[PDB]
């Protein structure tokens, strides 16, 4: 199956999307900062899914988080991951040319009550993420998002963030991919209810071109 | 003080506040089920507040030495609270009633079931989403932490407690969550029936979060018993 | 039809509204004075709608008539659509308005000052903002124009009426405008008294508008008139 | 006075905006589309508002809209709207470099009843506009802002966009500044609604990279 991956996916995307379709997505990211991909609107076909969460809980039961040097391993994901059909295509909802260019990649997994990834930026423009296994929304693992936001690394004033802004919540089930615009929106996720609550949550991190220009200038400018 | 706290009262939201304020207040607290009165907006004059902080702490610890002398986040129970001259002559004055109904546009009854008219909490360690039966909360954060320390109060108004299946973090995912930064001294006004709320949880030990709640009942809720 | 009107509405209402969805739409109309019935909620089954639109349709080229045969934006008043026993029926069914009840949250008083009960207006040229006297309108788009040719309906909930100074645009520049599209036959409940709400001007002769207009009062508007 | 325009405003916005604040601006404008200049929050000394208005007052004697190349026959407002002390403060608002690089200037002026300048989009990306006089709020004038949206060329579905969004209005009184990100904003000025209500703006039109890509590909791309 390998190799045929991009024809996979040019074939599938060019079948859904219209122009307007990724235009209107385009309006979403930027106001949210946050796009879903679930069953209504799906990115990557199912089959390659249930290859990928095959591969994630292959990579789990030697871990729980699982450094990316380790998910690089993984020839199928670097496949997917790096796909220049699935990167051109985002970037029709970014606006802009996506960098796949470090911690390049990372399987999160919670599972006892109280597990949770707390609210933080990132240094990096985007976030794909891969929600392979996901409790029900009751659990918890939902994701928490505060757009249009920055990080002061000097001072990061999280509570006062969210005193100055509204939350939005967006729940997941197994299978869903997001596209997150991680360095200007604060994110969270949902600390887990219960014990036995299996999250799996495979991370994808890209740059923009800000990006390079902060490493560039070792600035943010 | 004793009928000196309405006149007190009285002439301190006469000299506050105009018509066109309270109806401002009104439009916010429809629209957001909340609203703060911090020290851009006070209510009850500095001194009283300061007073009743007195009397609070003095209830926290007269609770705590009891507890400690019977059994070897603490919560001062309504009757206890209720003991309290002070507390029940601020928190039922006619004058504060009647005033904060025009920010409520509707009676507020004073009566509620008598184990929950009024309450103290008062937490010292590190330690969520909910209803309530009553229409009304209003509330003194008479000590708060710091917002970096946790402890802000977080509300989704325009929303229901579906008592068979609350559905809480579903809520959650339709709705957006406001967030409310609280200091010592400041009270606030919540439609608690509509506006699902929680405390924020404290995240370090050491700091001191000392609220006085109060329950007031709208007419929805003597219907809804009745019914 | 007569008393079969209302077992035709009870028979409908029953078939389509779980008590979770009136209470999503109660939570709908409390958090934006507004709740369009469309194809995908009706309330009103497709067939009264076609019957309520022919009747408004008969009105409007009657009252035209008389006036051209009198004298030489048509707007037939509340007493001439009162003798459409149609009308009468459908608006004041106690169906209807029980059924709404449950989305309002308050009893629905079908009384209003006689001159403003009823309103069916009828544009066909191109051609404001307001608040109005009573706590709802439940209204009959009964013929839309395209969206692209206006007629939208726009909203700001949370607010009030100043009739001393109404300040409009101040009110915009505080707040942000909610847009509705409607099309022909959709419905739609309005809080009236706090919303904020106009009529998108229609801008393309032979766009053709007909509106049938319900007011409605609460207990606020009974209560306001006797103080 | 012309030439030491650079120093000037240099002075004024190093004693007026912390790194910290402009970032707040910047969260603002990513937002909302639009941030607002007025006496809370100067960008540009008072006198040279009064300057830049007497210039404009006199190129409206020779008319109404005053046309790009007879703006540009100003100095001031030449040396002004290009000056690089102003551009690199504004693109720490922008988070992206400016290009003050075609019609780059305008002056609208309205007074009748019913005058607007309807719903619409840019073709670049950052409009700066100076509200050198305003009628009172209960007269109109006012801007109106959708952000996150987008320009469809064959199809901008203007009405419609406004019923899947809320629309911002933003007051404005005489001597108010405002940054607008005019390709993504949908945006209007609220009709006027008394003859004799006096309405000047001077618009500034800047790109962005995104314009000079599209100029180069001659696609949205």
């Amino acid at each position: 199956d390998v190799h045929e991956i991009d024809e996979t996916l040019e074939k599938f995307l060019a079948e859904n999307y219209t122009p307007e379709r990724v235009q209107q997505l385009a309006d979403r990211f930027q106001r949210t900062g946050f796009v879903k991909f679930d069953s209504h609107m799906r990115i990557v076909p199912e089959e390659l899914i249930t290859a990928v969460r095959a591969e994630a809980d292959r990579l789990v039961r030697e871990h729980s988080v699982v450094k990316s040097q380790d998910v690089e391993q993984s020839d199928l994901i670097r496949a997917v991951t790096r796909s220049e059909v699935l990167l051109t295509f985002l970037a029709g909802i970014t606006r802009e040319r996506i960098i796949p260019e470090d911690e390049r990649y990372l399987i999160t997994h919670q599972e006892f009550a109280s597990d949770t990834h707390g609210w933080h930026w990132d240094d990096y423009s985007f976030a794909f993420n891969w929600a392979l296994r996901m409790p029900p929304i009751a659990s918890g693992g939902m994701v928490q998002a505060v757009p249009h936001t920055h990080w002061d690394k000097n001072a990061p004033r999280i509570n006062e963030t969210l005193c100055e802004r509204q939350i939005d919540t967006y729940g997941l089930v197994s299978g869903d991919l997001y596209l997150l615009r991680s360095d200007t929106t604060m994110h969270r996720t949902v600390p887990l209810t219960e014990d036995g609550a299996v999250r799996t949550m495979l991370v994808v991190s890209w740059s923009a071109e800000r990006d390079l220009g902060k490493v560039l200038t070792g600035n943010d400018r």
